[PDB]
């Protein structure tokens, strides 16, 4: 009967494994260099397209970390890629020297809702000018699919293939695959692992994108919960000083200047490098490799809706649903496309921001929802279970804030 109590405190901070709305890509088009498809080779070719590098410096220090070490670590990346430039054959992988900065970096409280997480979610729902999946990406069926299932899949794919949340899926699939693979292929090495994604422009040109790099620590992962540490180094045009509370976990460097087209003419903007230490485990990297299931899960939520409409109207409502034909007289989100991308964005953010706070909040808030709906239509301890999960997680706090909007109306 009353809105949830969200915790008071300093604003919550970014805790994703890689940058989301703030990421920046160095890209090469229709790659054709010798060794296309070897990540390190792709990364160096992406690096060469940029000529605006400059002497790096800290612009937003990590309050609890050793900021000279993060700076030294980025300078070591540039120098070891410069070493590779001198060798005749570019090696398949690059193992970093076990410097003191990398040994330190690799390890060898109530927060309030901040506006940035809602902004992230809005960004995840948007369309990008590139496609991130193939037409037949979704599904893993053994047999050929029926006509109706295919039609629904083709409609849905057309609405989400360019979605920003789909970029996050493929970005996450790539980096988790590369890290999990390096975790057993190079157990004792501080391996340099580029952060790559691949897309296709509106004109059909294939493109290869570099977001940055991670460096992994030692990884003798005997079980699913063993942690491999890593250091992430991610390009960005986001000035960390605008929302410093978001970047509590980062040392942020200024490392270059980039020339951009904009609504005014060409403009020069500083390029930043977001640096943090982080960790993940076998089981989280396996889930990261499965993020394409976000596409399947949200398609199935759509298909549930179409099947309901088909059962009430005694005919298949797929075309009527996706083309937006008591029949509904519009879409609350504004379009069928927005409903699909919103469902996907929720599913992807559930994965990007998985936590026990989210698992508890999801279960307990569903109980209070069904109860409040039953009281609404026909007219203590549960609240504690819900609010016990409202501590500091941006995604949980946002979903609780959404819940409270449901309670008001
Ligand atoms: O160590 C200085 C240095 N290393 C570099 C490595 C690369 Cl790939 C580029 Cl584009 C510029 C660099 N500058
Ligand atoms: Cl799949």
């Amino acid at each position: 009967p009353r809105p949830l109590r969200l915790p008071d405190g300093p604003p919550c901070s970014q805790r994703s494994k890689f940058l989301l709305m703030d990421a920046l890509k160095l890209s090469i088009e229709d790659p054709s260099h010798e060794g296309e498809g070897i990540p390190l080779y792709d990364a160096i070719k992406c690096m060469r397209t940029f000529f605006g590098w400059k002497e790096p410096n800290v612009v937003k220090p990590h309050e609890k970390g050793i900021n000279p070490n993060y700076l030294l670590s980025w300078k070591q990346v540039l120098a070891e890629l410069q070493d590779i430039e001198n060798e005749e054959k570019i090696p398949r992988t690059k193992n970093m020297k076990k410097t003191s900065q990398l040994k330190w970096a690799l390890g060898e409280e109530l927060r309030s809702l901040a506006s940035w997480i809602q902004n992230e979610f809005n960004k995840a729902c948007e369309l990008t000018d590139s496609s991130w999946i193939e037409l037949d990406e979704i599904g893993e069926d053994a047999a050929p699919i029926e006509h109706i299932a295919s039609m629904r899949r083709n409609y849905f794919t057309a609405e989400v293939s360019h979605c920003r949340a789909t970029e996050y899926i493929m970005k996450g699939v790539y980096i988790n695959t590369a890290l999990l693979n390096a975790s057993c292929a190079a157990m004792d090495d501080f391996q340099l692992i580029p952060m790559i994604s691949k897309c296709r422009t509106k004109e059909g040109r294939r493109k290869t994108n570099l977001y940055g790099f991670i460096i992994k620590g030692r990884s003798h992962l005997r079980n699913d919960t063993d942690v491999v540490n890593f250091v992430s180094m991610e390009f960005s045009l986001t000035d960390p000083r605008l929302e410093p509370h978001k970047w509590e976990k980062y040392c942020v460097l200024e490392v270059g200047d980039m020339l951009l087209r904009s609504a005014i003419g060409h403009v020069s903007r500083p390029m930043f490098l977001y640096v943090r230490t982080n960790g993940t485990s076998k089981i989280k990297m396996k889930w990261g490799m499965e993020m394409r299931r976000c596409l399947l899960q949200s398609l199935q939520q759509i298909e549930s809706m179409i099947e309901a409409e088909s059962s009430v109207k005694e005919k298949d409502m797929t075309k009527e649903f996706f083309e937006n034909k008591e029949s509904p007289k519009g879409v609350e989100e504004g379009s069928i496309g927005k409903v699909c991308r919103t469902l996907l964005a929720k599913s992807v953010f559930n994965s990007l921001y998985a936590s026990p706070q989210l698992e508890g909040f999801s279960a307990e808030s569903r109980k209070l929802l069904l109860i409040v709906q039953a009281l609404r239509d026909n007219l203590g301890g549960l609240y504690e279970a819900i609010e016990e999960c409202l501590i500091n997680d941006p995604w949980v706090l946002l979903n609780a804030s959404w819940f409270n909007s449901f309670l008001t109306h």
